[PDB]
């Protein structure tokens, strides 16, 4: 499993409605993190936990003297967790990218919900916001630094 | 060199109460991390892939056009935190990330070639070493990661 973690002052997630061209705001987070999370073909519940561990636990904020000190939960800060398969989008071969290594979308959806669920059990239920799985979404992000963090769990076991 | 490429409707970059200093409508923001042992070769791969990657639908086709094809914009930004190793503890370490002085130069050079290759009105930057606010309108969203030490 893969994740892009971007530090944020806020973020507003909006999708298409019901002519359309009409974006509808479903998820707001103020200060906190945003997480573009890619579920991989053969992911196991162990990778999921590791993702949730680093999100919830890495120290991407500062205090007085001390830097890189406090994690998302110390500041009662939110997270917006957005599913992003395009992260296994393969760009080794060809300028059109190939997603062959992502998970199938019905298998993914159940896995991601499970994760979101667990996300809530390891933090606070009201701090974890989400997008609409496998849907067009339009997200305004306030990058705070910026701060961008990459983790590929298949770099571990 | 690592890079996070995201597809935007547009993006606004601001600095320290703040003040806008770049912006772009549709195109791409690329958070571009520079490894201490990177090579000019290591740039080319990034720039190419950024400029050519087919990330836009062509009314009926999918994954078909690039930022060049659609006279779109790129806004290049230098994330060293992309090399924050975090397996150790919960406190990232950037012992893998290029030193800010040689970094800034490599960044500089990369921008020149980004212009040299696409168009120089089409490339935006930030103030390199400093705090940045970037409002980013994630279109899709479409997130794309490459670490050049795989090619």
């Amino acid at each position: 499993m893969r994740v892009v973690i971007q530090r944020v002052k806020g973020a507003i997630l909006s999708v298409r409605k019901e002519n359309e061209k009409e974006l509808e705001i479903i998820s707001e987070i103020k200060n906190g993190l945003i997480c573009f999370l890619g579920i991989h073909k053969n992911d196991t519940w162990e990778d999921a936990l590791y993702i949730i561990r680093k999100c919830l636990n890495l120290r991407l904020w500062n205090n007085d003297n001390k830097t890189w000190d406090k994690n998302v939960k110390d500041l009662n800060y939110e997270l917006l967790i957005v599913s992003q398969f395009t992260l296994f989008g393969n760009t080794k071969k060809g300028n059109k990218p190939d997603f062959h290594l992502a998970k199938e979308p019905n298998e993914a959806l159940i896995f991601y919900n499970k994760i979101i669920d667990e996300f809530k059990k390891q933090y606070n239920d009201d701090k974890i916001k989400i997008g609409k799985f496998g849907n067009y979404m339009n997200i305004d992000v306030t990058n705070d630094g910026p701060v961008t963090i990459y983790i590929d769990t298949h770099d571990i076991n």
